[PDB]
This record gives C-alpha cells, sequence and structure tokens, in this order.
C-alpha cells in the first residue's frame, strides 16, 4: 500500500516554507533572495524525478525587536535549507550590525544547538526565531547612559 506522495523530503520542506509566508505578511519581514531554488522544490515533486535543485533555498528574516536603551533594531536571519532537511538541520545564521564579531559567533554557535536539541529530526524553522528575539536582545550590549547626574 502507497502511502502519501513519493519525495516526502521535498514535500517536508515546502510546506514549511509555504507556511512561514503566511506567518509573516509583513512587507519587511521576510525576504527570500534565491526563489529559483523554492521553485525546483515545487517542480521536483511534481515530476517526482528529485533531478533539478542545485541551489540550496535561501532567504533572510527581518525581525524588529529591543535590545537597550529603549531602542529598537533590525535582526537578519539568514535561513538556509539544505537538501537532507529535516534530516540535517537548517543552517540560520544571524547577522545584526547591533552584535559584534565576537558576540553574533557565540550568539549563532547557540541558536543553532536550541535546535539540535529541542527540534531534532522535524521541519521547525520558527522554533528558532522565538529563541532569538529572547536570547538576541540580551547578546546585545549597549551602554550609551551613565547614572549620577551632574548639575553645572
Amino acid at each position: 500500500g502507497s502511502s502519501g506522495s513519493s519525495g516526502e523530503q521535498a514535500e517536508a520542506q515546502l510546506a514549511e516554507l509555504d507556511l512561514l509566508a503566511s506567518m509573516f505578511p509583513g512587507e519587511n519581514e521576510l525576504i527570500v533572495n534565491d526563489q529559483l531554488a523554492v521553485a525546483e522544490l515545487k517542480d521536483c515533486i511534481e515530476k517526482k524525478t528529485m533531478e533539478g535543485r542545485s541551489s540550496k533555498v535561501y532567504f533572510t528574516i527581518n525581525m524588529n525587536l529591543d535590545v537597550s536603551d529603549e531602542k529598537m533594531a533590525m535582526f537578519s536571519l539568514a535561513c538556509i535549507l539544505p537538501f537532507k532537511y529535516p534530516a540535517v538541520l537548517p543552517e540560520i545564521t544571524v547577522r545584526s550590525v547591533l552584535l559584534s564579531r565576537s558576540q553574533q559567533t557565540q550568539l549563532n554557535t547557540d541558536l543553532t544547538a536550541f535546535l539540535q536539541k529541542h527540534c531534532h529530526g522535524d521541519v521547525c524553522i520558527l522554533n528558532a526565531t522565538e529563541w532569538v528575539r529572547e536570547h538576541a536582545s540580551g547578546y546585545v550590549s549597549r551602554d550609551t547612559s551613565s547614572s549620577g547626574p551632574s548639575s553645572g
């Protein structure tokens, strides 16, 4: 007895992407540079030949959150879906002028771990964005206001 549709892997990825798009109705919330990738993932399923996908699904996610000094900033999350997912977790790389080379590094290294533990062997790209907005803000360190006002 045949179950579901062949090449479930391809459908496992596309499905999510299609959903995310909705999760972010905003105009400047999520932007995908490598659109062709998706197209191949949609056709590969129909043709059921799994012979085309030559580029990885690259798409950045802009999330507006606060870090410090009652200020806000944009957080770019370069998410990349490999040809294994859910097999192997994506290569989500968070970047933001706010975070420095050192910090940013540690941050990312963590963002990945989160899933490796919580989300392992499944299609959950959101679970991450949620773990970031929380940690991210923390990582960002801004000190432009000291205590003890001086008069005169």
